[PDB]
DNA sequence: CCGACGGCGCATCAGC
DNA sequence: GCTGATGCGCA
DNA sequence: GTCGG
């Protein structure tokens, strides 16, 4: 339908984030691309698009120019600018953000080949992103996600049967592919009110069976690293990004709910929670008073509990597109 | 006309 | 060595 | 850049 337009808006988004370092305009363009992508008609003018929430005056003007000419002047200028195109490109490596990409380009480091020649100028995270540049841009098919889930759940329970692990993200909504693997971890001994190395023991075991191959960051509640499925002669599996988050048990199911999404679903759930006198964040659900003052967090034993408080019928994850 | 727009865990740095 | 700021990635 | 207050 309008792929030409949504591509243009995505490019602009990427330029605003990576080159202009203007994060709010980045999100404005993404939001416009999202709503347009869902519009069930071929857009004929800026005016028509302007009717959509998130599309404003300036975007409507760009849509008119693109419809008239098949291009944006602004974008063509950005494309044949060497500095902008290289800065934008370098941010594709994990650990290189707008600030580093700009620093590198300023000193004439503009390609993966230039990065490889200057590994001495990269921090640890950046060296890993460079090393697995191609693998990290590959999506993960559902069948491998399930194989990964199996290994994680298994090795987790092998450390302590009391651990609870949940793989969240679009995967839990039954997506046929995932960008990375996001695991939420909890344990009885870990509560809001009060063990020292709970997460470490899980990372250790997954390293032990050679599932986890590299670490980007690690602390007491959050691990970000790299993993790989095992191979038997045949093709080695691509390395994948995995995060593991250790969450206190009394906030675990609020966590699962949050990190399951989708983002659109969370928005309309918070929105309905409010109309019913409740406020839901990533951590707790809490009741509101007449002046809008949140009380103590309510006890939560499962996602359903949360749907009960706000008198909402339980939505199975697969129906949480919104 | 105006400021909001997600907020946080971890790595690294800047200033001292 | 200390602390707080910044960069980064990610629901 | 777009929005609601
Ligand atoms: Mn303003
Ligand atoms: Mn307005
Ligand atoms: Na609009
Ligand atoms: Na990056």
């Amino acid at each position: 339908l309008n792929g030409g337009i949504t591509d243009m808006l995505t490019e602009l988004a990427n330029f605003e984030k990576n080159v202009s370092q203007a994060i709010h305009k980045y999100n404005a363009y993404r939001k416009a691309a999202s709503v347009i992508a869902k519009y069930p008609h071929k857009i004929k003018s800026g005016a028509e698009a302007k009717k959509l929430p998130g599309v404003g005056t300036k975007i409507a003007e760009k849509i008119d120019e693109f419809l008239a000419t098949g291009k944006l002047r602004k974008l063509e200028k950005i494309r044949q600018d060497d500095t902008s195109s290289s800065i934008n490109f370098l941010t594709r490596v994990s650990g290189i953000g707008p600030s580093a990409a700009r620093k590198f380009v300023d000193e004439g480091i503009k390609t993966l080949e230039d990065l490889r020649k200057n590994e001495d100028k990269l921090n640890h995270h950046q060296r890993i992103g460079l090393k697995y540049f191609g693998d990290f841009e590959k999506r993960i098919p559902r069948e491998e996600m399930l194989q990964m889930q199996d290994i994680v759940l298994n090795e987790v329970k092998k450390v302590d049967s009391e651990y609870i692990a949940t793989v969240c993200g679009s995967f839990r909504r039954g997506a046929e592919s995932s960008g990375d693997m996001d695991v939420l971890l909890t344990h009885p001994s870990f509560t809001s009110e009060s063990q020292p190395k709970l997460l470490h023991q899980v990372v250790e075991q997954l390293q032990k069976v050679h599932f986890i191959t590299d670490t980007l960051s690690k602390g007491e509640t959050k691990f970000m690293g790299v993993c790989q499925l095992p191979s038997k002669d045949e093709k080695e599996y691509p390395h994948r990004r995995i995060d593991i988050r250790l969450i206190p048990k009394d906030q675990y199911y609020c966590g699962v709910l949050y990190f399951t999404g989708s983002d659109i679903f969370n928005k309309n759930m918070r929105a309905h929670a409010l109309e019913k006198g409740f406020t839901i964040n990533e951590y707790t659900i809490r009741p509101l008073g007449v002046t809008g003052v949140a009380g103590e967090p309510l006890p939560v034993d499962s996602e359903k509990d949360i749907f009960d408080y706000i008198q909402w019928k339980y939505r199975e994850p697969k129906d949480r597109s919104e």
